[PDB]
């Protein structure tokens, strides 16, 4: 019985927790132990390394490799002691002896992490180590936040607490930049000329978006000065499954599409987040082999279910069987596909999909027949202790199509998914600092473009080549009205720039974007900063519509709502 991606399983369980429980205290301290550091043994760390080693065709040098694994086992034992010292100290916090135990454990944990981290980026093996690096970096930022919140009650003096907060602040950027830089270099190494190369490249991007980049996106939340109450990051990136090939050694290379052809056909260029409303699937055939030969997609954007965007036609509109319609909705998403690729018979003349079962949270719909290629394998549910309809991690977003009519015939349907944290409603609650990426807007103003994100924000970003509007973003305030919030923007800027913030009522507000970078340098962790509107706004309608006008040279990542009280 096939196992599925155990690293994806562990990662998405961790992501679920980071989204739902990112708030200081023993619950978070025990959560990391229960989900990672008291759960993963050397057996499983081996798989972490090997999953990347197989993708890049490079085994970590053996001494460095066993050094990493035993170092991770060392951190597990230390973190067990740390959690134990915290549970103890929590019950009798004034006890000077318990306070000394925690100060000892923290000092031990921090030192072990300071020395272990470089062993997770050993020269020439940084990519293969990257998913264990991100786990150690995460643990490090978490205990540095721990001391920033509790260190005084543990008995640390003011200077060392300030020193650790300065460490947290610098290392958010250092760890972020290392993960993104290493990820980009791993991707570059997998660029090649042919479709066979694209398959590996596309798998790498999926597997490391989930096991590394998705965790990096939460790193800024560990800054308690910036996020003094609970906050949740939305992962808005699209992740893609595989082309419907069984044998992925596509030979000879000359008879198959190029790398650029596949990338350009399969990966949607940057856009506002959308959600599946329906597929219309057209069945075609070659002699007696029937397959998914083309389709339309109908999508809606966040908060606005009634304005559907119809895709251009993918593939051909065959008539071998009547068109089939597959539907989803905001609260009835499709969370699982079971695909039957034609290549399950080595003799079929088309590379494509003979059938798919779609499972939604209520019922099922089958295009032609069910198959064994299971979305749960690469995108497992974020909670396995509960039914799949309750515990899924991703919702079916879109489907693209690599078409080759001549040569070996290709009907390359590929499914794309959005993570559960990117809800189809931008909800703002007075008990959270709410983060809303601007790609969750529902209109894109003319002259505004969605551009590819750097890698650490969790999704794509907005900019303009000349001053003007981004587009309207819809919000629903939950709970008893009225509510008052400070507005804050995460942005990057090549110069001192400004903008204007509007909602559907007449008071508008100027926003400033002090320079964060130089024109022409790449976006890196420190290129993004926060800017705050210090006049709070009070809202009294549940549904609200926001606009942002910006000058050029500004990149917008997200808007944030900081409750004035509660």
């Amino acid at each position: 019985l096939e196992t599925g991606n155990t690293v994806a399983d562990i990662s998405l369980g961790l992501i679920n927790f980071l989204y739902s429980n990112f708030v200081p205290g023993g619950g978070f301290i025990v959560g990391l132990l229960e989900l990672i550091w008291g759960f993963i043994g050397p057996s499983q760390w081996d798989i972490f390394l090997a999953q990347i080693e197989q993708l890049i065709s490079q085994r970590i040098e053996e001494f460095a490799r066993n050094q990493a694994i035993s170092r991770l086992e060392g951190l597990s034992n230390l973190y067990k002691c740390y959690v134990r010292a915290f549970s103890d100290w929590e019950k009798d916090p004034t006890n000077p002896a318990l306070r000394e135990c925690m100060r000892i454990q923290f000092n031990d944990m921090n030192s072990a992490l300071i020395t272990a981290i470089p062993l997770f980026r050993v020269q020439n093996y940084e990519v293969a180590l990257l998913s264990v690096y991100v786990q150690a970096a995460n643990l490090h930022l978490s205990i540095l936040r721990d001391v920033s919140v509790f260190g005084e009650r543990w008995g640390y003096d003011t200077a060392t607490i300030n020193n650790r907060y300065s460490d947290l602040t610098s290392l958010i950027h250092v760890y972020t930049n290392h993960c993104v830089d290493t990820y980009n270099q791993g991707l570059r190494r997998l660029e090649g000329r042919f479709l066979s190369d694209w398959i590996v490249y596309n798998r790498f991007r999926r597997q490391l978006t989930i096991s590394v980049l998705d965790i990096v996106a939460f790193f800024p939340n560990y800054d308690i000065r910036t996020y003094p109450i609970q906050t949740a990051t939305q992962l808005t990136r699209e992740v893609y499954l595989d082309l419907p090939f069984i044998n992925e050694n596509l030979s000879p290379a000359a008879v198959y599409p190029t790398f650029s052809a596949a990338e350009s056909a399969i990966i949607r260029s940057p856009h506002l987040v959308d959600f599946l409303n329906s597929f219309t699937i057209y069945t075609d055939s070659l002699a007696r082999s029937a397959y998914w030969g083309g389709h339309l997609v109908n999508s809606f954007r966040t908060g606005t279910t009634t304005n559907l965007i119809r895709s251009p036609l993918y593939g051909r509109e065959g008539n071998t069987e009547r068109p089939v319609t597959i539907t989803a909705s905001p609260s009835v998403p499709i969370f699982r596909t079971l695909s039957y690729p034609t290549g399950l018979d080595n003799s079929n003349p088309v590379a494509g999909i003979e059938g798919v079962e779609f499972q939604n949270t209520i019922s099922r719909s089958i295009y032609r027949k069910s198959g064994p290629i299971d979305s749960f394998s690469e995108l497992p549910p974020q909670d396995a202790s509960v039914s799949p309809a309750i515990g899924y991690s991703h919702r079916l977003c879109h489907a693209t199509f690599l078409e080759r009519i001549s040569g070996p015939r290709i009907a390359g349907t590929v499914f794309s998914w959005t993570h559960r944290s990117a809800s189809p409603t931008n909800e703002v609650s007075p008990s959270r600092i709410t983060q809303i990426p601007w790609v969750k807007a529902h209109t894109l103003a003319s002259g505004a473009s969605v551009i590819k994100g750097p890698g650490f924000t969790g999704g794509d970003i907005l900019t303009r080549n000349s001053m003007g509007e981004l587009g309207t973003l819809r919000v629903t305030f939950t709970g008893r009205l009225p509510q008052s919030y400070y507005i804050r923007f995460r942005y990057a800027s090549v110069a001192n720039r400004s903008g204007t913030f509007r909602y559907s009522q007449p008071p508008s507000y100027g926003i400033s974007f002090p320079k964060t970078m130089d024109a022409g340098e790449p976006l890196t962790s420190r290129s993004f900063a926060h800017t705050t509107l210090f006049t709070p706004i009070t809202f009294s309608r549940a549904q609200e519509e926001f606009d942002l006008y910006i000058q050029s040279g500004v990149y917008i990542d997200r808007i944030e709502f900081i409750p004035v009280t509660a």
